[PDB]
């Protein structure tokens, strides 16, 4: 019959979370198969020694993923949906589809939280020049992206009529001592990362993909990108506070 189907690039920024990944892959694969979502998991493995930069990794994963994927899911590796009514569907013309809304997320409950699991059309992501590159270490990168969404004249949509709440919609298995949040600030990080970034994004992220690995986990194919991010210490020296 030849019908076209939407295809989701599941982008998972990643470093030192193997145990999480082993739970993530079978869970998401089963979950998405149940709702018939065609997709592939890309593990975006940061292999430079700078601080963790999930936003730049997402930009890299976006560039790498084939054009056949017409939308992406920017997805934390430790955050699993427990409710089948969370549809990972092709977002509407309105803008990004935010799965892990503040009324459903176990921890983050502010109105404009768009983190955890955020689905974006290829065209919309392109239109916004992707994510800022200036976020090294934990925090703020999704909040700046929220402003990009608005500046592009788009809106965030979230699932409606979800009956579960903050305690039973997602599993967030992330112990703050086990997997520490890198909240250090150095140089003028605080002042700079709190400012909207009109200068960097998808179009100027600097990197090399050193290696592409094809992995199977219990028969499920997953792609690993070993990504070497570059840091310009003349611009973002807080990529390394050592
Ligand atoms: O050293 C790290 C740090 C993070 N991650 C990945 O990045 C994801 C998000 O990082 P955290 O789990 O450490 O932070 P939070 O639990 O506070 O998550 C929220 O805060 C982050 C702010 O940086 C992101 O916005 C994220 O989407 C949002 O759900 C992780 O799940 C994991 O997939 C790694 O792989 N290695
Ligand atoms: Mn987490």
């Amino acid at each position: 019959d030849g019908a076209s189907v939407h295809k989701m690039a599941l982008l998972v920024p990643f470093r030192d979370r193997f145990e999480e990944l082993l739970q993530f892959v079978p869970h998401m694969t089963a979950f998405l198969k149940r709702q018939g979502v065609a997709h592939h998991i890309f593990v975006l493995n940061q292999v430079d020694r700078f601080r963790f930069n999930r936003a730049s990794l997402i930009n890299v994963g976006f560039q790498f993923a084939s054009d056949v994927y017409d939308y992406i899911a920017m997805h934390d590796v430790d955050l699993l949906p427990l409710n089948d009514n969370l549809l990972y569907e092709y977002p509407s013309s309105l803008g990004p589809l935010h799965i892990a809304g503040p009324k459903l997320h176990p921890k983050y409950h502010y109105d404009n939280f768009v983190g955890g699991i955020l689905l974006v059309r290829r065209e919309h992501f392109k239109q916004m020049n992707g994510m800022s590159n200036q976020y090294w270490g934990w925090g703020l990168e999704n909040d700046e992206f929220f402003v990009r969404i608005r500046d592009a004249g788009l809106q965030v949509t979230r699932p409606q009529n979800i009956k579960t709440g903050t305690n039973d919609t997602f599993s967030h298995i992330h112990n703050r001592y086990h997997r520490k949040r890198d909240t250090q600030k150095c140089f003028n990080q605080k002042e700079m990362t709190r400012k909207r970034d009109h200068k960097t994004g998808l179009d100027n992220v600097k990197y090399k993909i050193l290696k592409v690995h094809e992995m199977l986990i219990d028969q499920v194919p997953v792609t690993i990108l070993n990504i070497l991010l570059d840091c310009d210490v003349n611009k973002t020296p807080w990529c390394d506070c050592s």
